[PDB]
């Protein structure tokens, strides 16, 4: 469309000209709060998973609305699902600024936000607001997930975990433990998150996944992969930035201390849904993110085994109408390949 070249050209290379990244993101959490914004969902894009319909498989990844400001409008950009946080127990202010970075040559960021958040309680009477509200969006395929962290002088991890759950699992479709951020501990972590979940009402009751890094080890994938299915976790996000800096990084900020984002990620990610789908067996749902900008991208996730995908770094450099693009493009891909939807090409990479 002439909306995605004009933002893709003129007016976000402009912006990113003017605005260092957090003031631009800042911008852009306001206008998206106020729907100020610039592709018709068909049956093919819809996914049913973790108990809910997804009327299309393209969500907001964490960090974009770390404090539950602008869900409504993005609904409105287009995503099927959004997910909010990295929400802390207490608020914290996170790292001193400068403390995200861009990469221009690379169309990646480097970013150690460190867990800047409103807290719980605020973010809590914010979903309050509009929890009714919700409630319909999410019967309407258009579900919400809850990102938990912990407070960086939290002596007790697992606490801060089960406080989350306790205070916004009550509003939230999924839960996220992102344990990820840049075999027993989990296996306590975990069982203590799981029954603070199934201590809530049933109507109440979110579904709990693990958000993992794209740097762990064999051995550690393999122990992940057998806590998750001896605990009965609901699904896993694959994955979180990376601390690695692949070979071939052009932008002069690549050194910056943070987790790396975008492009560079991309394929780093889609490997990690890979084996941890096999590691599984396929029984049990994956959200893939990790530089997903194009259709052909989030398919590429989809075939390796995920049922829904994020992105963030694409709106970052693209704007708003990269989710429309990047449906649009995966919706021509599926018919492309024989796919009647995108259910039926969930995992067949493994099938081949
Ligand atoms: C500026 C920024 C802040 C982020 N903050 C969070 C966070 O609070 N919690 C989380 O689980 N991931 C967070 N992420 C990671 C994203 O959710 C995602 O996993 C990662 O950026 C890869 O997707 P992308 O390449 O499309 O950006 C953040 C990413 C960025 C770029
Ligand atoms: O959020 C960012 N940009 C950014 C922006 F500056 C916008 F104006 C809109 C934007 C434009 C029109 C309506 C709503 C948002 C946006 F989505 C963005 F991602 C951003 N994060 S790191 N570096 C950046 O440029
Ligand atoms: O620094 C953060 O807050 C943050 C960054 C990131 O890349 N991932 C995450 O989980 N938190
Ligand atoms: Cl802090
Ligand atoms: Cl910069
Ligand atoms: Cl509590
Ligand atoms: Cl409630
Ligand atoms: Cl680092």
């Amino acid at each position: 469309t002439g909306d995605e070249r004009f933002y893709a050209e003129h007016l976000m290379p402009t912006l990113q000209g003017l605005l260092d990244p957090e003031s631009a993101h800042r911008l852009a959490v306001r206008f998206t709060s106020l729907g100020l914004l610039p592709f018709q969902d068909s049956d093919m894009l819809e996914v049913r998973v973790l108990g809910h319909k997804f009327r299309n498989p393209v969500g907001i990844a964490a960090g974009f609305d770390k404090h539950g400001e602008a869900v409504d409008g993005l609904y409105k950009m287009g995503f099927g699902f959004v997910e909010i946080g990295s929400v802390t127990p207490k608020p914290q202010e996170g790292n001193p600024r400068p403390r995200v970075f861009r990469l221009p040559e690379d169309q990646a960021v480097i970013n150690r936000y460190g867990f800047n958040s409103h807290g719980l309680s605020v973010v809590e009477h914010r979903l309050r607001a509009r929890q009714q509200k919700q409630a319909k969006l999410t019967e309407d395929g258009l579900p919400l997930g809850v990102n938990l962290g912990k407070n960086k002088t939290s002596v007790d991890a697992a606490e801060d975990y089960a406080e989350g759950v306790r205070v916004l699992g009550p509003l939230a479709d999924y839960l996220v433990v992102n344990v990820s951020s840049p075999k027993a501990e989990l296996r306590r972590l975990l069982t203590k998150v799981l029954q603070e979940r199934d201590g809530l009402r049933r109507v109440h009751r979110p579904a709990v996944l693990v958000k993992i890094a794209p740097d762990l080890t064999s051995q550690d994938k393999e122990d992940i992969a057998s806590v998750v299915k001896e605990l009965g976790i609901d699904g896993l996000i694959v994955t979180n930035t990376t601390v690695s800096r692949p070979a071939g990084l052009q932008g002069a900020l690549r050194s910056e201390t943070g987790g790396l984002s975008g492009k560079p990620l991309r394929d780093l990610s889609t490997q990690t849904i890979r084996e941890m789908y096999a590691l599984t067996q396929g029984r049990v749902p994956i959200i893939g993110v990790g530089g997903v900008s194009s259709g052909q991208d989030a398919l590429e996730k989809i075939r390796a085994g995920a049922s829904l995908v994020q992105l963030y770094t694409a709106l970052t450099f693209w704007g708003p109408p990269v989710v429309g693009k990047v449906k649009r493009e995966l919706e021509a891909l599926l018919k492309e390949q024989g796919f009647g939807g995108v259910t039926d090409a969930i995992g067949a990479d493994h099938r081949r």
